[PDB]
RNA sequence: CCUCUGGUGUACCGGUUGUGACGCCAGUCGCAUCGCCGGGUAGCUAUGUUCGGAAGGGAUAACCGCUGAAAGCAUCUAAGC
């Protein structure tokens, strides 16, 4: 595997720890922890990573690559972090944020109050934008999944909540 | 379930035909589908009255996902959620 045959680099103030199988990362942003495959074993030296199989097994290759990736992802987010940001489309659609807690309005008879889980913060410079922030990827994905499931778009017009970098197909009637 | 509206209510009250009897008048009783007719207490009852199928958890079906390699991309799945 490429990916497991690729190293990690930890850029400066991230500490990697481990005891038995459960990998935590330790940065600013705060802390991350990953369980680990029994196939797969990972060696620390000096500021690299390195995933590697115990054994020659295709699925121990399998699971070195998906464990590397998702500990680059921690280590990215651990000092970086992510961002999603997510658009509005349609007249009188509009959100606003009190607190942990997301107020939108999308056309229906009662505004939707959405909490935001640990670790998930939420801004709006407009009414119409939404910018998650985030040190788990997987859970700004999560969150910003509900939101867009809340009301997704529609192809007509393109009506709807939206991920920034998404093409919506779109069609004309008759 | 029987407070209300009604039905029934042959041991409750009354009107009335024929006949026989209680010595006779008066007053009563037997029999005639409870003789026939008009009402009707309790109980039972519907066509009457009241109530019920409310709300909430947990695991899922089709389906929709998050992150993610095998397969440097992509991918709801193989680990995980």
């Amino acid at each position: 595997s490429r990916v497991a045959k690729a190293p990690v680099t930890v850029p400066n103030g991230v500490t990697v720890t481990q005891n038995g199988r459960q990998v935590e990362v330790k940065g600013s942003k705060g802390t991350l922890s990953f369980n680990l495959h029994a196939l797969v074993e990972l060696k620390q030296e000096e500021g690299k990573l390195q995933l590697a199989p115990a054994k020659e097994s295709k699925d121990a290759w399998m699971q070195a690559g998906t464990a590397r990736a998702v500990l680059n992802n921690l280590v990215k987010g651990v000092s970086e972090g992510f961002e999603r940001k997510l658009q509005l489309v349609g007249v009188g659609y509009k959100a606003a944020v009190k607190g942990t807690v997301v107020n939108l309005n999308l056309g229906y008879s009662h505004p939707i109050d959405y909490a935001l889980p640990e670790g998930v913060t939420a801004e709006t410079p407009t009414a119409t934008e939404i910018i998650l922030k985030s040190a788990n990827k997987q859970l700004l994905g999560q969150v910003a999944a509900e939101i867009r499931a809340y009301r997704s778009p529609e192809p007509y017009k393109g009506k709807g909540v939206r991920y920034s970098d998404e093409v919506i197909l779109r069609k004309e009637a008759k």
